[PDB]
């Protein structure tokens, strides 16, 4: 083992970051009840929806 | 189910409107006693009924 860098943990950490990212993306859709809150969800769908809302 | 738009209720609402349109257009004829109350009912029979009243 290397004492100086816990590379077993830094990957568990990076994967935890990807998972807590996907969780805050999901939680927002449930609290707002919109699948598309920003263009980064679905740019054609944000655009198409504003045409249809209008 | 989407929480953010109850489309079965918007349908039942939009059909309830069409139904109580038909109900109020029937009710007017029963209370007044005339089939043609206004020229939207049929304009040939409004026109002919004024020539026959005349």
């Amino acid at each position: 083992m290397v004492v100086q860098h816990n590379l077993t943990a830094m990957n568990a950490n990076r994967q935890l970051g990807i998972t807590t990212g996907a969780q805050a993306k999901s939680s927002e859709k449930l609290s707002s009840g919109y699948k598309i809150n920003r263009a980064a969800d679905d740019a054609a769908g944000l655009t198409i929806s504003e045409k249809m809302r209008s």
